[PDB]
């Protein structure tokens, strides 16, 4: 099959009208507004009349809550009100009323509610919104528990009774019209008698599995029967209808899965529409995320052209006025209504996903947002689109869904004097819009109809996305919020958004406080740009660029300083299809690898002499080149490395980000005194063959070191292209040599006499072999050769019973199986609290079977091949061993076309204990364990016990659990309520501890400092906190008379950055934190008393404990230590028995250092970051031991939108 011949063909040819929609997707905001202002303009007479009507409605609204009266009656604090409603919610989970009342009277009111009632406070963020109007993303469950005890002990049964009755009313009658469709229908008769109509919302969305989509289907079908029976021939305008969400009806509702959507989702909608046709009721397709808009149009088109649905005008469709495509979508819909002769019911809304759209465009590095960023722009867009709809009432049925009295009044007068039922209507939300619309419906008011959008569902169903619904009308910019704010005048509320926009100095300017994705980092650096795989223009352009990349004769050669070298040449094959030859590699002889190091050494002074700013300029130029070449680079990564387009885009972004980040960090730090190490050997893996390749090399180069680049033998072509780009950007050939080949080439480079440093990403075993070889050598200055190694992980995610299953499953499927699990960060062990384990596991297995595995030149492929047949064999041997032990194994079936490549099906293996898993299994293999809540702390121990410490995830809403878990886990990259993959340079600096590597973190501020002989002070690198054991030690030194060492100890205490705690700039809806902690226990190998004191001061000032070499004979130098210091001090004769250590400090002459370095490399377990100094160096240089390498970096990324919305926005 020809590469990319079927990458992403559209569902249908894009008509002129469809293309005008796509063209507007991310149009600059200043370009969208002027035509909207013009279309929204009305006569001065109309504007005055509309302001009068709006003032009249608002005066009525203000002239006429339950939770607030309850808070007042019992003098509750906010936390008490929230805690009370959480208790009421839990009591309502008890089905029998008499049982519940007995528990309240006999057990709850009397004392400890904790012994009788899953945290009570799982939904406290929602109840917090109800009580306070403010959204907090996580729940302070200890504060709520205290508040609940306090209020119960103060007020007793009466307050509990009142809370229960209040929650019962709100959850049964306010947030929903009824629990079931029959109950909702019964409660609809009252307002139907007043002139209202209804559209029922069954509260389904985001199917994760086929079974869940089928459940949502049968729920919609049963509701259509009930609504149609009740409609009883009233028709689509007077009678009730239904609203559906396409995401409820298929678990893979996305553009990437468009073929499955048209084949599998479309027939389901058609079947529901046929039933709606027979009863003659409305069936409305709700609008969802911006990347689903254009896909949904293909379903609308097919349905409106399907003759089986003819004769029925009930098909409806929502368009969101906050979207830049809205008027063009309306043009398309009106034309479709004309062609089909179906009077499409068009619900105009403003839009419910605003904060999520802002976050998504920022995360994806896209050109602009697909929605407006000023609320007034959405208001003008709405009015302009209403004008378009009101001119087409013969062709469509406009439905103006809004609670904004000003918007309503403007449209009411825009529509003019003539009205008949069926011309158009208004719409509102149940339990929210009735106060406004009771001033609209009826001959005594404005005599215009209103359809009530009526949620229907149980308590569990309505709570799932209640936060997003509350924010529709609850944000500070929301009309319903502002009308209830006394500080907001009626004049402010009736302000005409059209005229306000028209008079702004720059019409349609972007919000001042929302950064475009490119500007996320401000003046520090330019964000890399992504590509929108939902944009048909992008998919069409990418299709051609990808095909063109597959026709190129890609090569990789040994590129020595003197020119390309001869060698053994072989082809490079696509891992997804070995018949697809991607290019040819000429591999490096061991002789030429040694020669390359000599040439690098000869060239080292000339590269070091290029000033740091100019070296950084080379990196910035290379980043521009990679950005411009992204589509071609994507094609090569897809075919050579077996990656999906989505992952290839992110990888090229990461490479660009490394180049720009290290360039900026260089401009912030490097001066004449930060001399280069010399030739650095950069050994890189096949799983991030551009990004990690580029990151290591760029850092070494910009620090002033010439580089020998040894790429993974599986992925030399993208590496050769990366070197070509860096050379084009100005890196001299003598500064950057490419040495393709296998481990023998890597080993020859490591062992070469002039090698001054090694940067390695790959296996622990190979890093250990490199460490053993480097320990044989010292630099010309008699110091160890630095090794930076990142070596993978055994990464866990802990999920408690407060987490949202659908969120968990999505993050798990992505974290475990993205890139076929070939990320070092991939989720390996999912840990499920016992009470939710079976439900989440069922959902996870169902989601597993929705993944498409195959050759990655198709947008529809989710999981590609593993890199080699040997990798495949190793992974499969692990799976079969687990199966042979009787562990439950779930696997997706592989298509026959996978046989030409090396594929492993995504797999779920259920384990009894974490210790059942003994080694990192570098493939799409998720292990699942269950835990009881009281065993959480033991579980964290179990996770730490593997010895790894790279990525870690936690899904919980509860602050106590966040605090506990994050304080006890020992990993470098933590992720809360999100996936654990795709660390962003400079936002989640990436790297771990233990068996996961040495540090410092790539994409972090300590990285460049390891690549120079004297480390600079990184930006923001300081701490006002002083370690108290360090202070006790300095006092002990003064008491012993060691006044010089006591001063040095105090200086180390101040110099240490232990306790640094920063928030890094990044996308909205996330908090990204970076902190410096102690490393652990540092091995001290002193030679003199003063050396031991200096070593102890360095280690204690950075928060560490120590093990001191008993063979030093210096035990008598540490007599009568304070207990606080003694607690941190042990003496070690057998270093291997007393580990693991987290670093080492060595004192001695060159031969002593070499001997100790060899002994240290022989210690089992983690590679130790070793620092050595002579006694004279300790006396001359206060920084003989650099404190940068005695702290541990920790990155934590918290998804603050996880509760369903973004409070900050
Ligand atoms: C009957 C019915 C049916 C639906 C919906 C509402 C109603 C009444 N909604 C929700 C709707 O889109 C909207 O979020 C709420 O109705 C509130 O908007 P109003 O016009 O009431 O108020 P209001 O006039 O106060 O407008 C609030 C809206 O302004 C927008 N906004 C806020 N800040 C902004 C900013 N900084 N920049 C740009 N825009 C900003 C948002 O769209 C926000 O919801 C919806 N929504 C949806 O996406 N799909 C759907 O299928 C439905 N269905
Ligand atoms: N941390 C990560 O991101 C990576 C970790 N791994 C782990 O390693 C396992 C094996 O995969 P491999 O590709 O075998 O990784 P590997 O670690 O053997 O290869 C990594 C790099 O080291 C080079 N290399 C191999 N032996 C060497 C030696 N003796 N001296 C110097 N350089 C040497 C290779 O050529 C490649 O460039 C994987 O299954 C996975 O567990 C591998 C690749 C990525
Ligand atoms: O599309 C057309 O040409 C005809 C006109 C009326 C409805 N269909
Ligand atoms: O976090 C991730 O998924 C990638 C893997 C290497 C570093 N960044
Ligand atoms: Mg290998």
């Amino acid at each position: 099959p020809a590469p990319f011949a079927d990458f992403a063909p559209p569902v249908r040819p894009q008509s002129t009208l469809r293309r005008a929609i796509t063209a507007a997707y991310r149009r600059p905001e200043t370009e969208c507004l002027p035509p909207l202002v013009e279309a929204a303009t009305q006569s001065k007479e109309i504007r005055d009349a509309a302001a009068s009507t709006a003032r009249k409605l608002i005066e009525a609204l203000r002239g006429k809550s339950g939770v607030e009266g309850l808070v007042q009656e019992y003098s509750l604090s906010s936390q008490e009100g929230v805690a009370l409603m959480c208790l009421a919610e839990a009591l309502l989970r008890i089905p029998d009323t008499a049982t519940r009342d007995a528990l309240i009277r006999d057990k709850i009111a009397d004392g400890n509610w904790k012994s009788h009632l899953r945290s009570l406070f799982v939904n406290a963020a929602t109840w917090g919104l109800v009580v306070t109007g403010k959204l907090t993303s996580t729940v302070n469950d200890r504060s709520l528990a205290a508040a609940l005890t306090r209020l119960i002990s103060r007020c007793g049964e009466p307050v509990i009774r009142r809370g229960v009755d209040m929650a019962m009313r709100m959850m049964g009658e306010q947030f929903v019209t009824g629990e079931t469709i029959r109950e909702a229908l019964k409660r609809s008769k009252e307002l139907e008698e007043k002139g209202f109509s209804y559209s029922y919302d069954m509260l389904g969305e985001a199917a994760t599995t086929a079974a869940d989509a089928e459940r949502y289907y049968r729920d919609y079908e049963s509701a259509i029967h009930a609504i149609g029976k009740a409609s009883a021939g009233r028709g689509i305008y007077e009678g009730p209808g239904i609203s559906i969400k396409l995401s409820a009806l298929h678990p893979r509702y996305s553009r990437a899965q468009a073929a499955r959507v048209m084949g599998e989702l479309l027939p389901r909608v058609k079947a529901l529409a046929l039933l709606a046709k027979n009863y003659d009721i409305g069936l409305n397709i709700d609008a969802e995320e911006a990347d689903r808009l254009e896909l949904s149009l293909d379903l609308l088109e097919v349905l409106c052209l399907d003759g089986d649905l003819s004769g029925w005008n009930g098909m409806g469709f929502v368009v969101q006025a906050y979207g830049k495509r809205c008027p063009f979508v309306l043009d398309f819909i009106i034309d479709l209504a004309r062609r089909s002769g179906r009077r499409i019911m068009v619900r105009l809304v403003k839009g419910a996903y605003w904060d999520a759209e802002i976050k998504r465009a920022q995360l994806d590095g896209l050109a602009d947002f697909p929605v407006f960023t000023r609320k007034i722009h959405t208001d003008v867009s709405y009015i302009a689109c209403a004008a378009k709809l009101l001119a087409a009432t013969d062709v469509v049925f406009p439905q103006f869904a809004t609670h904004n009295a000003q918007t309503l009044a403007a449209i009411y007068h825009m529509a003019g004097k003539d009205f008949h039922v069926g011309k158009y209507e208004f719409q509102c939300l149940h339990g929210m819009g009735e106060p406004l619309y009771e001033e609209v419906v009826g001959r005594g008011k404005l005599d215009r109809p209103c359809r009530i959008y009526a949620p229907v569902g149980t308590h569990e169903t309505l709570l799932a996305y209640l936060v997003r619904r509350l924010l529709e009308n609850g944000a500070n910019s929301s009309f319903v919020h502002r009308i209830n704010d006394p500080k907001v005048s009626i004049d402010e509320l009736i302000a005409d958004p059209v005229e306000v926009v028209r008079a702004m100095p720059v019409v349609g300017a972007k919000h001042d406080r929302i950064a475009l994705p490119a500007e996320l980092f401000g003046d520090a650096r330019t964000n890399s740009a992504g590509l929108d795989l939902s944009n048909e223009e992008t998919l069409a352009s990418l299709t051609e660029a990808l095909r063109e990349s597959a026709a190129m004769k890609w090569t990789a050669l040994p590129q020595l300083a003197t020119g390309p070298a001869a060698g053994e040449t072989r082809t490079v094959l696509n891992p997804g299809d070995h018949r697809d030859v991607v290019g040819s590699v000429t591999e490096t002889s061991e002789e030429d690898a040694r020669r390359a190091v000599r040439l690098a050494a000869d060239a080292a002074p000339d590269w070091a002499a290029v000033p740091p700013s100019e070296r950084a300029a080379c990196l910035d130029r290379a980043a521009e080149l990679m950005q411009a070449r992204m589509p071609t680079l994507l094609g090569l990564i897809i075919r050579e490395a077996g990656k999906s387009a989505l992952n290839a885009i992110a990888e090229v972004r990461e490479a660009i980000d490394f180049l720009r980040y290290y360039a900026e960090q260089t401009r912030r730090t490097l001066g004449p005194g930060h001399g280069p190490l010399g030739p650095i050997v950069c050994i890189s893996p096949w799983n991030f063959p551009l990004a990690i390749f580029t990151g290591q090399i760029a850092a070494a180069l910009v620090a002033g070191n010439p580089v020998l680049a040894k790429p993974a033998e599986e992925t030399p072509l993208i590496a050769a292209e990366g070197v070509r780009i860096l050379r084009e950007a100005g890196i001299p050939a003598s500064a950057l040599q490419l040495l393709p080949g296998d481990g023998r080439v890597g080993a020859a480079l490591v062992a070469a006499a002039e090698t001054a440093g090694v940067m390695f990403t790959g296996s622990t075993e190979v890093a250990r072999l490199i460490q053993a070889q480097l320990a044989d050598r010292l630099s010309p200055a008699g110091r160890p050769i630095p090794l930076i190694a990142e070596t993978g992980g055994q990464n866990a995610m802990i999920v408690d019973s407060s987490a949202l299953a659908e969120q968990v499953v999505g993050d798990v499927i992505t974290s475990a199986f993205d890139s076929a699990g070939q990320r070092c960060s991939a989720l390996r062990v999912l840990c499920l609290q016992e009470d939710v384990a079976d439900r989440i596991l069922t959902m996870l297995k169902g989601a597993l079977h929705e993944l498409h595995i195959g050759r990655t030149d198709r947008l529809s492929v989710d999981v590609g091949p593993v890199i080699t047949s040997e990798a495949k064999d190793n992974i499969e041997k692990h799976i079969e061993r687990m199966r042979g032990l009787g562990r439950k194994v779930e696997q997706i079936g592989l298509a026959s076309e996978t046989g030409v490549g090396t594929f492993v099906p995504p797999t779920i293996i259920e384990l009894e204990k974490l210790s059942d898993l003994q080694r990192e299994v570098f493939g799409p293999v998720l292990h699942v364990i269950r835990y009881r809540r009281d065993d959480l702390d033991r579980l964290v121990d179990d996770v730490n016990a593997t010895g790894y410490g790279l990525t870690f995830g936690l899904h919980t809403r509860l602050d106590e659990t966040i605090a506990h878990v994050t304080s006890r886990i020992k990993a470098g990259n933590l992720y809360i309520n999100r996936n654990i993959i795709g660390a962003v340079v400079g936002v989640q600096p990436f790297g771990g501890r233990g068996l996961s590597g040495t540090g410092p973190k790539a994409g972090g501020p300590l990285y460049l400092g390891r690549l120079v002989t004297t480390a600079p002070v990184p930006p923001q690198h300081s701490s006002v906190h002083t370690d108290p054991v360090l202070l006790d030690f300095a006092k002990w030194l003064d008491g012993k008379g060691a006044r010089a060492e006591a001063e040095a100890a105090r200086n180390a205490g101040s110099s240490s950055a232990l306790g640094l705690d920063l928030e890094l700039p990044g996308p909205v809806g996330e908090r990204n934190l970076y902190t410096l902690h102690a490393r652990g226990r540092i091995l001290l190998v002193p030679a003199t008393e003063s050396g031991l004191y200096h070593q102890l001061a360095a280690a204690l000032a950075t928060g560490n404990s120590v093990a001191i070499d008993a063979a030093s004979g210096l035990q008598a130098s540490l007599k009568n230590l304070p207990q606080t210091v003694g607690l941190r001090v042990s003496w070690s004769k057998d270093w291997a028995a007393d580990g693991p250590f987290a670093g080492a400090l060595v004192e001695g002459d060159a031969e002593r250092i070499r001997a100790v370095n060899k002994a240290i490399a022989a210690l089992p377990g983690p590679l130790l970051l070793v620092q050595a100094a002579s006694s004279g160096e300790i006396a001359r240089n206060p920084d003989a031991y650099c404190l940068n390498w005695l702290v541990e970096e920790v990155s934590a990324s918290i998804n603050t939108a996880a509760a369903g919305g973004n409070a900050s926005l």
